[PDB]
């Protein structure tokens, strides 16, 4: 049983709700006891001490806390713990599915993410009018999950449009997310990958696999092995092992009947996790087909 | 016989062109006489008084006005009128097609939307170099329509990436627009919907209907153009699917399938018909036979 | 035998590496000798003189340079040369392929683009904490290519979501990029186009051609990927379609259809050919028969194919 801990800079709403927490240096620890406590003065790091304060226009406060998770298998029991979990994944300290990422939607506050920092939904229109005295008020989004890069930039990674990567995404070194790529929380790449399509929550893509432009990986839990290629505008509703290809523009769902080299057919889920597969739609017959790659024959 | 009115904060370009207008509290009124006037000092609300001024770098001014629309049936006469219209839609005071939204392209100014506020295209490169003395100059878009959330955040809504929702989008409570979702002006949801695909101008989606990742509603080459389409209640569009006809309630389009008005679909009886002949019907499942390649429709 | 030159405002990282360079007024010149120099005080334009400095929080410096390319056929020599090239394209002084755009990835620095300006990856987490004393730190992206519009807004153009157009995109007058549109460097439009899908590096779209929402031009598995494709004039790609061969003029690809170079297509004579064999032809309509599921190509003008 592994725990985790982190000193964080939390922003709270006027009613005390946790809007976010930024943890500069999260870490894994021995299993222990779940709790968030307000840091005493002498325990606030100097770089965070200058950041603590109250924003009278937003009606928020920023405070320095320490959050401990006694066990990463427990569900998050509050926003601080949820944020810590998401930082652990994004710092690559834990791989997707290495901690319990359940219930986070239920636990996290819906936030107005602005060029002035996090704001509550409550009284936002009045807050917008106050903040406008400072200059333009830009809302980047309204949601429970903020932009990963606004908490951590992981190394060895490119992200062409960082609006498309949620905090809690795990991007292994050599990974590039292009504009059309999207990576959800508790999801991402284990190695080097070109990501130009959508990686759903819980989806993991193995080393050297690429997701083509506008490809869709369904939540379902689905994963892709190593060296797979999803063609642009393709779709995947089953897991793939290694060395699989889904053709450009083909949506393969779990219930899609696929014809095999022996002319027999099976639902695609019967092939889930298999290697060396190439999925295509025949351009003469319209039929979804599966071919064996590299003289490897097909395993159900 | 329904009009509208609003006190707004307008930004004018160096030549007088209306770049935008922010109306904190638009309202429906009895039918009246269309006009925009400058507020006298004593009529500018207090929260707005502090936001009036002139920006010498941008060569703009910000002014307090009152815009009255005599009849929501009339076409927008000027950009203030047009802005007031789009705010009514996004405030949900009016539903899509609840007011005349024609002709906005011709009325609206093309604007450079920046982290320093709206700017004219004319002389923009000189303006950029002046603003750079304040800090980085970031252009969010160049277009006639700005980002909804920069005017109003409607309640009961999530928007993962607020670049994707034009001012004028109507998003009923319970609606979530995900990253791949997009909602144009005079379009949106009437109830609780998960939007992860594209809602074109004029398109309305009924309560309970979900739009899968990357779905296209009424996109290019979906059909002969004339009438806008709409989705009813409890519909489901699969990821990367497409729709060029109206659906009633309880319809499904399978993932990956584009049903255009001119797509020939085969019915349970073996008889085929063009999809437009089914436009607006309920309880329909559209799918592509993974075996014969044919587009079929089934009852659900 | 054409060169180019420009006065630029360059931002350097703490270790001296070039993060970016903004050239307000690039220009084409006779062929010459490539070099970037630091401008002398008297040669700094008044507008840029105000913008030179050192940021202690980011540990960067902004300096005024002059960059010259001796020949546009030469590969970029360094990042200043690289940014000059991308400016010439986005200023429409050079159309795509009008200059050597090879090798940029290798020459360009990977940059954290923030609401406080370009930053190095190195020491970024300490930079963030420092910058947060000024207010929120927003990272727009971590990439070797920044956003076009943050260098030049070309006239006659609309761009609904400017995160989706890389510096180096060429967008001719009358072009609109919608939210789902995307334009890469050394790529874009030659005339008036509605762009609601994705234009890859090196892809050129002819006057009056429209790219439907979600359309994929030259995307992953669209073709053996050795040569770039282009679209001629008055072509139309349906929403959610894909294209992996070049089209001539007056071609249409139906909504939702992916035409790859290796797709077999049935012609009107009932013969069939790989789509690559039609590459560059005019007056074609590609569709998948909704009854038979076969990919088919028709002539669009009453006048055949073969
Ligand atoms: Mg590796
Ligand atoms: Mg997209
Ligand atoms: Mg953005
Ligand atoms: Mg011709
Ligand atoms: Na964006
Ligand atoms: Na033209």
């Amino acid at each position: 049983v592994t725990g985790a801990a982190g000193i964080g800079l939390a922003t709270l709403a006027a009613d005390g709700s946790v809007l976010d927490t930024w943890f500069p240096a999260p870490e894994l620890t021995e299993s222990g006891t779940s709790a968030t406590s307000r840091l005493a003065v002498s325990d606030v790091p100097v770089e965070l001490a200058a950041l603590i304060g109250r924003d009278d226009d937003r009606r928020t406060e920023t405070i320095a806390v320490r959050t401990v998770i006694g066990s990463l298998d427990d569900v998050a029991a509050d926003p601080y713990d949820a944020y810590l979990r998401l930082h652990l994944l994004s710092h690559r300290l834990v791989a997707p599915h290495g901690l319990n990422a359940g219930g986070l939607f239920g636990v996290l506050t819906n936030v107005v993410w602005t060029n002035h920092g996090p704001c509550a939904i409550d009284g936002f229109e009045a807050v917008r009018a106050r903040l406008r005295r400072r200059g333009p008020v830009t809302v980047y989004g309204v949601d429970k999950f903020p932009r990963m890069v606004d908490y951590v930039v992981p190394t060895g990674v490119r992200i062409a449009d960082a609006d498309r990567v949620r905090l809690g995404a795990h991007l292994a070194p050599g990974t590039t997310v292009m504009h059309e790529g999207f990576v959800n929380y508790n999801a991402g790449t284990l190695g080097a990958s070109m990501v130009e399509g959508r990686i759903s929550a819980g989806v993991v893509v193995g080393d050297g696999s690429d997701v083509g432009g506008g490809a869709s990986i369904m939540g379902t839990v689905i994963s892709i092995g190593k060296r797979c290629l999803l063609g642009a505008n393709s779709g995947l509703g089953i897991s793939l092992g290694d060395d699989c290809v889904v053709e450009a523009g083909l949506y393969v769902t779990a219930g899609t009947r696929v014809t095999m080299p022996d002319s027999n057919s099976v639902k695609a889920r019967e092939l889930s996790g298999s290697s060396n597969l190439l999925f295509r739609r025949n351009s003469v017959s319209g039929a979804v087909e599966v071919l064996a790659r590299d003289g490897q024959g097909i395993a159900l």
